[PDB]
């Protein structure tokens, strides 16, 4: 489904695997940025993606756990 969540990721691994589960690792960053890092579980793997929201990290999480799964990097 979508738009509803940071569309073109979310949807693309919404599609693929509609069970992900994502989890907040903690809220940091370079002072001037904040900075959030989600895992996002696709099969039995959590894959680490870091963003400067929760919503980016989520995304570049979830964006990297179905491209390397279906394609690799």
């Amino acid at each position: 489904p979508g738009p509803v969540l940071p569309k073109n990721a979310l949807m693309q691994l919404n599609e693929i695997k509609p069970g992900l589960q994502y989890m907040l690792l903690s809220q940091t960053g370079p002072v001037h940025a904040p900075l959030f890092v989600m895992s996002v579980e696709v099969n039995g793997q959590v894959f680490e993606g870091s963003g400067p929201t929760k919503k980016k990290a989520k995304l570049h999480a979830a964006e990297k756990a179905l491209r390397s799964f279906v394609q690799f990097p």
